[PDB]
C-alpha cells in the first residue's frame, strides 16, 4: 500500500564501505543544487548511529551554512532528529519517554530560516548512541525499529514535502545490517529508489566498489553514477572499463588529511565534479520519466498481447509495471503526479506467482549463479546438477510413490502434449495398435497448442477462430461441481450440504450413494478412448470450478480398471496453489502421467515437467531411435529453470522458509479469513464462491475490477468469474485485507 | 582444451579486500594439513604477486611453516620458487624475466610443502598498473595455462591457489581476477572482514563470486570484537560455515607463532570443511550418470541405447566449452566444445556469458515475472523495439511472445489462417511447405511438417500433415564447387545473388509452383535457407524466393520460420536478407535469448494483426502461455540482440561490413567436401555441416556434437573465434581419415 511520487528526483546515497566520503558526497550534491527560487533540498538520514557526537545530518546542515556564506547565497536551513534511543536522548539532557519499541520522539529541531530563500531540510529519522552497526545498537539500547516503520516513515516525509531534489543517505555499506538485522539493500528494496554509489579510491577500492555495485544490481536497483575520492591510484579506469562506460564514474580531488580542515575550499574545488554528479542525477530522472510517460502508448503500438482484443484495450487501461517486490507490482501512473504505487498481483500473473519479497531476492541470486555456472547446457544423454536435483525433488515429492521418470518441457502446453504422446503409446501397447480419443471433463483446459487443444472440449478457447484444425477430439463429460453458497457447501450435477469443505474431500464418501451412481454413469459411456486427462480438483481456465473430487476419483479407477492411461494435469494445481504440493493428496488416486508448470519455478521463469510411470516409460524402450519419444524443445531442462524450480520446490515445502506451512507438513494453513469467506458467499451479487489453498474465486449473479484496481488490487477475470490468487507464502493478514476490499466493493 | 584433476582438493583463496589475513589463512590451512602425525603434500600457488620482493606471500608461507614445524617438532621438506618476475623485480635480486630462483630445505620422506610464485612485479599496487609500469605483462590464458602445468606436474594432497587482492581486483591484463579464474571454476574459500564494514564487504565479495558461478566452501575472518559472524551466518542461511579467527597480535614485531597455535582449532575446522566438501562434490559427480539414467526421460532419445558409459557429466559451462567430469580419465574435469550449440541455442562468449548472468539476476530481482496482457514493462517493450527495428525491419508491426519455437510456430498458423479466412472470408485449410522442413513438436507445429522420422503414429496418432508438401531443390558444396539437386555454381554467392531472379530456373520454378498452386491452401511456411532438423539441407534460395512471390501473389500469408536461422546462426540477423523477400509472419527463438533461457517471438504485419480486431474477446487470438513475455527472457534477449549485432561487443561483426565474417577455414572446408567419405558439405555463418562412431572420435578431441543420423555438424556461436573453428575443422578432418 505504498504511494511515492516521481515528479521530483529522490536518490539513495550508497557507499561501498565506511569512511569513503558518503556524507561529503551528499553535501556537495546538496550544495551544487541549493547554491545556484522555491528550490528545495530534502536530505533524509533514516538511520544514524554514534549519535550525537556523529550526526551526518548535522554535518550537512553545518557545511551548507558555511558554503552558503562562501557563495554568499542565503538559504533557509533545518536539522531535525525525530527518534533516538534512550541513551541517545539522555546524551542531550532529556528525561524523554520510551515507546513499546524503545524509541523516543524528540522534539529536537534546529531551524535557521531565511524567508523565500532556497530551502534545505535535513532529517535524521532514527538515532542510536553507540557508534556501531545499527543492528547491535538496537539490541544494546533496547530501541528497535521494524523495516516497514522505517520505510513508512521515509514515505511520510517524502509525501509531506511533495526545483526539488531529495537525498536519502544510507547507513554503512551497501550490504550492512539495519536496526532489525535486515541488510540495508534489502530493507530499501520495496521502494526501489535509484541511487548513486560512493566508491573507494583507496587500494582495494576497485574490488570493493565493483562488489558493492554488483550487490545493488543483484537486488534490481539502478545506479546513476559512481563517485569516489582520488587517492592517486587511478581507480576510475578499471571501474569505467567494467561499467562499459555505461555509468559515469566521477573522481573527487583528495580530501585534506588535516583533521582541523574546514573542507570549505575542497568543496569549492570539487564544484566541478558535484555540478556533474547533480546533473547526472537530475537528468537520469527526467530520462526515466520520459520513458515511463511513453511506455503505454508504445506498448499499445508494438505489442500483440495474448488473450486480448486490442480494439477494446485503451491506452488508459494499459498498466505500466516498473518492478515487482514479492506479491506487489510497482505501477507508474502519470495521471497522478506521476507516481509509483504498490498494487497486489491478485491474478498471480496468470497463476505463476508465489515468492515473498524475501524469496524473490534469494531466487534472483540463485538464478544469476546458475546463469553464470551453466547458462544453458545440452540435456539429452547428459546430466548436470540443477536438472538432476530438480528431478529428484519432483519424484520424492509431487510424484511420490508412483512416478519413475521426469520429462522436461518449457510450459504447460508442451507438458500436456508430451503426456498425450506418452499416454497413447502406453495404450497402443496395452492393446497393440486404429483411431484414438481422449476422455475429459467439459470445461477442463490444458494449453493452447493444437494437441493440448484437442483434449479440450468446445469452449471460448477452442473453435474455428483459434485453430481451424481444432476438432474437439475426445469424449467430453459434464462434471458435477462443488461450491460455497450462503454459508454451506453445495453441489451441481448433470441433469442425469456437506458439513464442511473437508467432508467433500473425505474418504467417507467412497462408500456413498453417489460413488455408485457415478460409477454407473461412467461405466456406461465406457472412436477409441486412449487416455484420461483431468484438471484435478479445479477447472482453471474453465472458470475456477471445483469438480467433485469423488467423481474424479471414481473416473480414475474406471479408466485404470480399463487399462486406460491416467493423465493428471497439475499445471495449475501443483505446488501449493491449492494448499498442497500435489492434488494426488486430495483425489486419493494416483495417475500414470502428470503435468506441472506455472508454480513449478516459483513464478520466475518458465519450465515444465511431465512425470511418468516405470511402465509408461517402458512403452518406448525399443531398438530404433524411431521408437523413442521424439519430442523435445531446444531449451529442454534449461539449467536456469531447473535450478530455480529445485529451489522453489524446497522453499515452499519448508516451514522454516514458508511460514504458511503447517505441522504435518503436507499442508498449508487456511489463508482466507473464515469470516469474510462466509460473508461473501452470502452476498446478493455473489452467485457462488470457491475457496481452497491460495485460491479465492467467486462467480457473479470490466467494472468491479476497476474498483479493486483503486484499492490496489490487480486481477484478471474469466468473464463473470472473479478471483484473488496469492502465493504459497502470503500472510493471511494480507488476504484478509484483500477480502475486505473486495467485499466493500461488492456492496456496489 | 584444459584438463585438471579432482582426486585432490584444489582451492582458490579469495579475500573481500586487502589486509584481512588472506596469507595467514593460507598459512594456517597449510599448517593444519602438513603438521599431523607420510607422502602428505601441500602445493601452495601464488600466481600473481606485487610488491616483490619486499613482499612475498609465498615466502611468508614458506617461512611460517618452517617455524610452525619446529614448534610442533614435525620435520617437512619445503621449497619456495619464483618462476617469472618483471625486470625491475628481478634486478631487486641482483616482457617477463624467467628466474632460476628456488629455495629448498629438503627433509627426505617428510610431508612436503611446495610454494610457488608464478608471476611477480616490484611496485606495490594493482597488478594491472604494475604490468604497464614495468612493461611486464601476462595474458590470462598464459596465467591459467601455467597454473595448469603446475597443477598437473604434481598430480594425502591439498593445493591452495592464493588470489591477489580483492575478489574483483584487476589482474595484470586488467581482467578482474574473478573473471580471470572463471574458466577453471575452482571452488574456494573467502577470507572476510572482521572490522567495521566487514559485513557489507564480505557479503558483496561473496555475492560477486556467486554471480560468477563459483562455489564457496567457507568464509573465515579475524575477530575484531564486532560479532560480524552472526549477520554473515544469518545471511548465508547457515548453509556455509563462517569461521572466526582470534585477534591477531597488533605488535608489528610479533612472531604470530603462538597465534597460529592458538588458532589451530579454527584452522583444523577450515581444512576439514575444505577436504570434506571436495569428497562430497566427488561423491555426487561419481553418482550423477547412474542416477541420470534412472530418473530422467531424455527428449529425442531411445534409452535402451544409452549406456551409463555414454552419459556425459556436465559440471559447468564457460562460453563455448562444457566442463565435463570423467571418472574414467582419473576423476578429472576437462573442457569440451559444445559443437551442437546445445541444440542450436548457443552463442555467448565466456565474457558475454558473465555479462548475461548479471543482467539476468538483476532482472529476476527487479521483475521476476510480471503479467503481460494489457501491461508494459521495460525488458519486454525494449525487446519488441529491438525486434521490429532489426530482424523485422520494414515489414513487421507486431510482436507476439511465446515460450519456444513450437509455440511460436503454432501461433503463426492461427495468425496466418485468420489473415487468409478474412482475405477470402470463410471451409478446410492446409499449409504449403517443403518436404524435410521442420517446425516444432507440438501437434500444430507438427501438422505443417510432412512425414518424417519426426512424425507418424508412433509419435502422435493425430498427425496427418494438414498440408501440401513439395520436394525442394537443395544446394551443397562438393569437391571444391557448389552444386544443386532438384526433383554447378561459381561461388556460394552466385546463389543468393538476385541476378538469378532472371535465370532459366526462376521461370521453371515459377511454373512448377503455379501448377500445384491454383483441400485449400491456407499458409506458406518455410525454414528459410536451411532445413535444420531435416538434416542441414540448404534449400535453393531462388526456389523459396519464387515460392514466396507465388503465394504472396495469391494472397496466401507467408510464414518465415527463423527459429533456427534467426540472429546470426547463418551469419545474418535475419534471412530476410538472403531471400530478398519479406514475410507476413516470422518466428524466432533458440538464439533469440543468447542461449541462456527460452523465449520465442512471432512477428506480424499491420494486416495480419488487424485480422483479429473485433468487438468480442472471442474474436481476439486466444493463445498465450502463463509466462508470456517473461521479463527474464525478454531482458536477456534484448541484450543478446544488441551484443551480437555490435562490432564492439561481437568481434566477428566486420568493422567495415558489420556482419558475421567468415568463420570456417576456407582451405579446410574445401579439403573436406573434397574427401572420400564426405558426401556433401553445407557451410554458412556459424554452421558447418556435412553428410556421409565419428562422434566418438571427436569426443576425444574435445568436441561434443549431436548427429542427424548420417548428417554430422559443427555449430559455433555468433562470437566464436575463427582460430577455434579452424582448430575444429582440423580435428574433424584428421578423424575423417579413419
Ligand atoms: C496454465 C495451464 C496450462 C498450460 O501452461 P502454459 O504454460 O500456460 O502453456 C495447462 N493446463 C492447466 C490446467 C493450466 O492451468
Ligand atoms: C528448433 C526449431 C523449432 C522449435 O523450437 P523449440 O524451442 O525447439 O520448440 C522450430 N522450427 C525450427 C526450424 C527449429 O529449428
Ligand atoms: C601490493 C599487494 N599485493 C596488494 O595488497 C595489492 C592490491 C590490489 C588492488 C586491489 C584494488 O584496488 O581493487
Ligand atoms: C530438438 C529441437 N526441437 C530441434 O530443433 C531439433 C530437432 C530434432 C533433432 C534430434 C537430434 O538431436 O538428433
Ligand atoms: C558508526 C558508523 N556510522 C558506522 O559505520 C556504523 C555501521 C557499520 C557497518 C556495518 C557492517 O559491519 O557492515
Ligand atoms: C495463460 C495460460 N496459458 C493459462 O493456462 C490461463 C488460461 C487462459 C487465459 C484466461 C483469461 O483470459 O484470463
Amino acid at each position: 500500500p505504498f504511494h511515492l511520487p516521481l515528479n521530483h528526483p529522490t536518490y539513495l546515497i550508497w557507499s561501498a564501505n565506511t569512511s569513503l566520503g558518503k556524507t561529503l558526497v551528499s553535501t556537495g550534491i546538496a550544495a551544487s543544487f541549493l547554491l545556484q527560487s522555491a528550490t528545495k533540498l530534502l536530505y533524509l538520514k533514516p538511520i544514524q548511529t554514534g549519535f550525537p557526537s556523529d550526526s551526518d545530518s548535522r554535518f550537512v546542515f553545518s557545511k551548507l551554512d558555511s558554503l552558503s556564506l562562501r557563495r554568499q547565497i542565503p538559504i533557509s536551513i533545518s536539522n531535525s532528529v525525530l527518534h533516538s534511543s534512550l541513551p541517545a536522548a539522555k546524551s542531550l539532557g532529556l528525561n524523554v519517554e520510551v515507546s513499546e519499541s524503545g524509541m523516543c520522539s524528540l522534539n529536537f529541531r534546529d531551524e535557521k530560516t531565511v524567508t523565500g530563500a532556497p530551502e534545505l531540510l535535513c532529517k535524521t529519522l532514527y538515532a542510536w548512541e553507540a557508534a556501531i552497526s545499527p543492528h547491535l545498537a538496537a539490541e544494546r539500547e533496547n530501541a528497535t525499529v521494524e523495516d516497514s516503520v522505517v520505510l513508512q516513515m521515509i514515505e511520510k516525509c517524502l509525501k509531506e514535502e511533495m526545483d526539488l531534489l531529495c537525498l536519502v543517505e544510507t547507513a554503512g555499506g551497501v550490504a550492512s545490517p539495519g536496526p532489525s538485522g535486515t541488510l540495508q539493500c534489502d530493507l530499501y528494496r520495496p521502494f526501489r529508489l535509484p541511487g548513486i554509489l560512493v566508491g573507494d579510491g583507496r587500494l582495494g577500492g576497485i574490488s570493493g566498489t565493483i562488489a558493492a555495485y554488483e550487490s545493488l544490481k543483484l537486488r534490481g536497483y539502478d545506479i546513476a553514477a559512481v563517485v569516489f575520492e582520488d587517492h592517486g591510484l587511478v581507480n576510475e579506469v578499471p571501474l569505467t572499463s567494467y561499467l562499459r562506460n555505461k555509468v559515469p564514474v566521477l573522481v573527487l580531488p583528495p580530501v585534506p588529511k588535516d583533521p582541523s580542515d574546514d573542507l570549505i575550499e575542497w568543496f569549492v574545488e570539487s564544484d566541478g565534479v558535484f555540478k556533474a554528479l547533480k546533473e547526472t542525477m537530475v537528468l537520469a530522472n527526467l530520462e526515466r520519466l520520459e520513458r515511463l510517460n511513453g511506455m503505454a502508448k508504445l506498448a499499445g503500438e508494438v505489442f500483440w498481447w495474448p488473450f486480448t482484443q486490442h480494439k477494446l484495450v485503451h491506452q488508459e487501461t494499459v498498466t505500466v509495471i516498473d518492478s515487482r517486490c514479492g506479491e506487489n507490482f510497482s505501477i507508474y501512473k502519470a495521471s497522478d503526479n506521476s507516481s509509483l504505487s504498490q498494487q497486489f498481483d491478485a491474478c498471480a500473473s496468470w497463476w505463476t506467482q508465489g515468492p515473498d519479497p524475501t524469496f524473490q531476492a534469494e531466487l534472483a541470486r540463485e538464478m544469476g549463479y546458475t546463469a553464470a555456472r551453466f547458462g544453458h547446457v545440452m540435456f539429452p544423454e547428459n546430466v548436470y546438477e540443477p536438472a538432476l536435483k530438480c528431478a529428484e525433488l519432483l519424484l520424492d515429492g509431487v510424484g511420490k510413490g508412483w512416478a519413475s521418470r521426469v520429462y522436461f518441457s518449457d510450459n504447460g502446453s508442451t507438458a500436456i502434449e508430451i503426456a498425450l504422446k506418452m499416454a497413447f503409446r502406453k495404450f497402443c501397447v496395452d492393446h497393440n495398435f486404429i483411431v484414438v480419443k481422449v476422455i475429459a471433463l467439459r470445461g477442463s483446459y490444458h494449453g493452447d497448442t493444437l494437441g493440448a487443444m484437442e483434449a479440450q472440449a468446445p469452449s471460448p478457447y477452442t473453435g474455428f477462430l483459434q485453430q481451424p484444425w481444432y476438432t474437439g477430439r475426445g469424449l467430453f463429460l459434464d462434471p458435477p461441481t462443488v461450491f460455497l453458497s450462503n454459508g454451506s457447501w453445495n453441489i451441481s450435477l448433470p441433469e442425469s450440504t456437506f458439513t464442511s469443505r473437508d467432508e467433500i474431500f473425505d474418504k467417507s464418501r467412497d462408500a456413498s450413494t453417489l460413488a455408485r451412481i457415478y460409477s454407473a454413469y461412467l461405466s456406461k459411456h465406457l472412436a477409441h478412448v486412449g487416455a484420461l486427462i483431468i484438471e484435478p480438483v479445479i477447472h482453471g481456465a474453465g472458470g475456477m470450478h471445483m469438480v467433485d473430487p469423488l467423481f474424479q476419483r471414481v473416473l480414475v479407477n474406471e479408466c485404470r480398471n480399463r487399462k486406460i492411461p491416467v493423465i493428471f494435469d497439475e499445471v495449475f494445481t501443483g505446488f501449493w496453489r491449492l494448499g498442497v504440493e500435489t492434488t494426488t493428496e486430495l483425489l486419493g488416486c494416483k495417475p500414470d502421467i502428470a503435468c506441472f508448470a506455472k508454480l513449478l519455478t516459483g513464478g520466475m521463469v518458465p519450465l515444465a515437467v511431465t512425470l511418468a510411470t516405470d511402465a509408461v516409460f517402458d512403452s518406448f524402450s525399443g531398438d530404433s531411435k524411431l521408437k523413442a519419444l521424439l519430442h523435445g524443445h531446444s531449451y529442454s531442462a534449461h539449467a536456469m529453470g531447473c535450478a530455480t524450480a529445485a529451489k522453489a520446490i524446497q522453499w515452499f515445502k519448508d516451514p522454516e522458509t514458508n511460514h504458511n506451512i503447517t505441522s504435518q507438513g503436507k499442508t498449508l494453513r487456511e489463508l482466507w479469513d473464515e469470516e469474510l469467506v462466509q460473508q461473501i458467499s452470502s452476498h446478493s451479487a455473489v452467485q457462488r464462491v470457491v475457496v481452497i489453498g491460495t485460491l479465492f474465486a467467486l462467480e457473479l449473479k470490466k467494472s468491479l475490477l476497476i474498483m479493486l484496481r483503486e484499492d490496489g488490487i490487480f486481477t484478471r477475470p474469466l468473464g463473470n468469474v472473479i478471483y484473488l490468487m496469492c502465493g504459497p507464502c502470503t500472510s493471511p493478514e494480507i488476504c484478509r485485507r484483500l477480502l475486505t476490499k473486495l467485499y466493500k466493493r461488492l456492496g456496489e
